[PDB]
């Protein structure tokens, strides 16, 4: 009530912490006029724990990619505050990549082969590629280990965790295909040029909005309204520049409109379909 709790779903609380605190310290002062005296960070390992936190009022505000955000909205636990823009981009998309020497030239040829995915909360590294497979009728069974092979006829996926692991498992001939975002592709820490030069892109998904600020359901409306106003004016405030750079390189927030509302409804439909089948 008197505390504002910011978080996100995170498999790396050590890095993500420092990405959240600066913006929080910018925001908290500017909320005094609606009750807020202080702030805390509270991350969670997955969507299900974050969702519990949200419903129990232990977290108030999260910044998420849009697939992950819909996982939270589906469980009744949060709703969108603003659309968020990162690295100058409103949208992003997933691409599937193989080694150049691979026989694979199209999504349809994932059949008989393995796919590296990230973790169940990743928009670009799990939700969107699984959705893509569903749309194309490509069965994709979970594989238990890198020794396990798919059915002849189906793809199979292996959860490798990190973005770097997706690149490194495929580079080293351990798994046939990898899924990463288009942003991830041009980012050298997750797609090292030494691996990239040995990869070829074989499929692209349709884009989705890049990210969204979500707030817990039950948030007091004047707190909600004011958090919205504080973030909206942050992009243009010099005093917020460093914090926004730290906050996953956020370069803009904007209100919701009929388009972004529709596109999240579509993406939520797809996410639910991924969840219905996995």
């Amino acid at each position: 009530s008197s505390v504002l709790v910011l978080g996100r779903i995170s498999d790396d609380p050590a890095s993500h912490y420092e990405q959240l605190k600066p913006l929080l310290d910018y925001v908290v002062p500017r909320m005094r006029e609606v009750g807020i005296r202080r702030g805390e960070i509270l991350m969670a390992p997955d969507a299900r724990q974050m969702s519990s936190y949200l419903r129990r009022g232990r977290v108030d505000w999260v910044s998420e990619t849009t697939g992950a955000a819909m996982l939270l909205e589906q469980r009744g636990s949060a709703h969108p505050l603003l659309m968020t823009e990162r690295g100058g981009l409103r949208d992003f998309h997933t691409l599937f990549f193989v080694r150049r020497d691979s026989p694979i030239h199209s999504l349809s040829q994932l059949r008989g082969h393995t796919l590296a995915l990230q973790n169940a909360s990743s928009t670009s590294g799990y939700l969107l590629p699984m959705l893509e497979l569903l749309r194309n009728g490509i069965a994709c069974d979970v594989l238990l280990s890198a020794d396990d092979t798919p059915a002849r006829g189906s793809a199979g996926y292996l959860m490798v965790g990190s973005k770097l692991n997706v690149a490194a498992f495929v580079h080293k001939h351990l798994i046939d295909v990898g899924a990463l975002s288009n942003v991830d592709w041009d980012d050298e820490r997750h797609m090292p040029p030494v691996f990239k030069r040995d990869f070829r892109i074989v499929h692209r998904t349709a884009p989705v909005p890049r990210a969204v600020e979500m707030v817990r359901t039950g948030m007091d409306p004047a707190v909600e309204q004011r958090l919205r106003v504080v973030l909206l004016q942050a992009a243009s405030d010099p005093k917020a520049g460093p914090a926004l750079k730290r906050f996953f390189d956020t370069t803009g927030f904007r209100p919701l409109d009929p388009t972004s509302r529709r596109r999240l409804q579509e993406l939520s439909a797809g996410v639910q379909r991924v969840r219905d089948h996995v």
